[PDB]
């Protein structure tokens, strides 16, 4: 066993192993950058905020938990430690978890500038190869965006906050429209709107709000064809998305002018509307745009994922007793 230190951050006390050093607040449970003492990484250091206050709370504890340890991909973010001060299961209320600190998100890159179509082709095929490993194990991360991205000097690639500035710009549309159900193309959607940032210096859909995001992605990617408006159950909703001057696709040359033909053609693959009719991860690391990167035998795929857990509806002292046995079966990676 560890031991523990008391300090005061983000107005609670965090009591960590003494490995851990210089913890200082990035974002605000709440999350801290750090020095690993032991391995000599820097690290992110996330203290959870009452994780078992309520069963949504407990659960979303849990769910975390369970995602970062499943993840073994050198795109996506993973577990280095997680740890409790608590000895025993009802002594049991705070928990930490421990990541890579890249150093930095991909916004802190776009910084408004052009990147060159080599160094998006090394930055989008990262992306895309860790999708391809968390899709294969049937997760959909649903908000992904440069602010999810985390890169370090080399530009070094890491996927974060995956489950079951403005924060909506790279949405998929269905998932603005409380679209019953969804595939894994969503996260398909948020690439395309990365890719073309990257290459532009410009956010794709700069929305204003929901209704202003969704006219704006209606003008660039046009009107539904009739194979997408069999999909869309409501008459009056046909009626009011195509009182929004119902015209076809643009051609997709006059934002990215200037750029690499192929990266044009991926970003066309990417963003359709149809969700079903997009690229999917596998298939986009294959496409001609990324010859100098691509190799079929290193885009390792995922060990089966068991998210039973995420149909059920149980008791706080379950989701609790459920978290404490991943705590304390967890091995580091050697
Ligand atoms: O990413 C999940 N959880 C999680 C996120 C963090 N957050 C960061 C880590 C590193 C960095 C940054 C934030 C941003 C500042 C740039 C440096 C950097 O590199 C830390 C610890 C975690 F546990 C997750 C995964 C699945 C479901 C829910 C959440
Ligand atoms: C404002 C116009 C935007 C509506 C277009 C969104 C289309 C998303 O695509 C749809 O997503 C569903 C999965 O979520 C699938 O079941 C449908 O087959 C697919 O067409
Ligand atoms: C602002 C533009 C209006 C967008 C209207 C699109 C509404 C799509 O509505 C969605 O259609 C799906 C297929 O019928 C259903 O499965 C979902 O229940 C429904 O949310």
């Amino acid at each position: 066993r560890p031991t523990f230190y008391r300090q005061e951050l983000n107005k609670t006390i965090w009591e960590v192993p003494e490995r851990y050093q210089n913890l200082s607040p990035v974002g605000s449970g709440s999350v801290c950058a750090a020095f690993d003492t032991k391995t000599g990484l820097r690290v992110a250091v996330k203290k959870l905020s009452r994780p078992f206050q309520s069963i949504i709370h407990a659960k979303r504890t849990y769910r975390e938990l369970r995602l970062l340890k499943h993840m073994k991909h050198e795109n996506v973010i993973g577990l280095l430690d997680v740890f409790t001060p608590a000895r025993s299961l009802e002594e049991f209320n705070d928990v930490y978890l421990v990541t890579h600190l890249m150093g930095a998100d991909l916004n802190n890159i776009v910084k408004c500038q052009k990147l060159t179509d080599d160094h998006v082709q090394f930055l989008i095929y990262q992306i895309l190869r860790g999708l391809k490993y968390i899709h294969s194990a049937d997760i959909i991360h649903r908000d992904l965006k440069p602010s999810n991205l985390a890169v370090n000097e080399d530009c070094e690639l890491k996927i974060l906050d995956f489950g079951l500035v403005a924060t909506r710009w790279y949405r998929a549309p269905e998932i603005m429209l409380n679209w019953m159900h969804y595939n894994q193309t969503v996260d398909i959607w948020s690439v395309g709107c990365i890719m073309a940032e990257l290459l532009t210096g410009r956010t794709l859909f700069p929305g204003t709000d929901h209704i202003d995001q969704l006219k704006l992605i209606l003008r660039l990617v046009g009107t539904p064809g009739a194979e997408l408006l069999k999909k869309i159950s409501s008459e009056s909703a046909r009626n009011y998305i195509q009182s929004l001057t119902q015209m076809p696709k643009m051609n997709f040359a006059n934002v990215f002018i200037g750029a690499n033909p192929l990266a044009v053609d991926l970003l066309e693959k990417m963003l359709v509307l149809d969700s079903d009719k997009r690229i999917t991860a596998a298939q986009a690391l294959a496409h001609a745009y990324f010859a100098q990167y691509h190799d079929p035998d290193d885009e390792p795929v995922a060990d089966p994922y068991d998210q039973s857990f995420e149909s059920r509806d149980l008791l706080i002292d379950e989701w609790k007793s459920l978290t404490y046995d991943e705590v304390i079966s967890f091995v580091p990676p050697p």
